[PDB]
């Protein structure tokens, strides 16, 4: 998927990602961190991934190893349709605004103040990234 | 600055890049191609870079070697202020729409139907990328 590197996404900023879910999507993720092996925030939108049907799975990855999962069954996503998601954070917590007023919080496990890497993976097409 | 890798920019698509020019900018470039070293379209916005004052320099880079330059004196950019440009192409030509709505042309020297890499260099910061 699309990898955005050498950006500065730090305290007090927001990041919005727009995309269109593919027609027969299985899943797509948005990822914020340092690299494909260091991810502070993985938001996996699972349409049908094993036992996870219309479920968001959140995690972090450290040295290419997945940590402890969190799940949400609020799933305002539809195959073939546009979405926007907005992320902000402080040293404690990521705040994720999903479509249709849904919201998920996920811990900022290392208390990082800035990230340099954003990555959209799987069954969605990027339409835009806005960061300020 | 920002590198965007594995972006799918094909014939028929419009790539818009937006951001803010540094307050005492000397130059910044938007680059479309395959990597830092492999650029089909380099658009260098030169406020002040040697003999180029308020000049756009366009070129391509093959295997880390610059090719033949082209210049334009249409320069609707201001240090410290926002900018946005929209890039399109067919198999022959790139079309670059500047902030005042006017277009500059540059040859598609390799006659490619898709590119996969964008990056910004220099005295500006990216705040937005869109594909439509
Ligand atoms: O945690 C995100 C990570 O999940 C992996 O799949 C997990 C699965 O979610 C879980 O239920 C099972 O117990 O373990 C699997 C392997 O850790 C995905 O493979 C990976 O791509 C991420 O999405
Ligand atoms: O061609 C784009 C390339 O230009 C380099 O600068 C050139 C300059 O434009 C030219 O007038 C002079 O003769 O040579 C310089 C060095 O080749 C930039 O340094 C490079 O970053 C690109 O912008």
């Amino acid at each position: 998927g699309v990898e955005v590197k050498n950006i500065t996404f730090k305290l007090g900023m927001y990041l919005t990602v727009g995309g269109v879910v593919n027609s027969n999507a299985k899943r797509f993720s948005i990822n914020v961190g340092e690299s494909t092996d260091s991810i502070a925030l993985h938001i996996d939108h699972r349409f049908s991934y094993g036992a996870d049907q219309n479920t968001i799975v959140l995690n972090s990855m450290v040295d290419d190893g997945w940590q402890q999962e969190q799940r949400s069954k609020n799933f305002p996503f539809t195959a073939g349709e546009h979405f926007q998601i907005t992320i902000t954070f402080d040293i404690d917590t990521f705040y994720i605004q999903l479509p249709d007023g849904h919201k998920v919080e996920f811990p900022n496990r290392h208390g990082d103040e800035a990230f340099n890497f954003i990555y959209l993976a799987g069954d969605a097409r990027l339409t835009f990234v806005r960061l300020e």
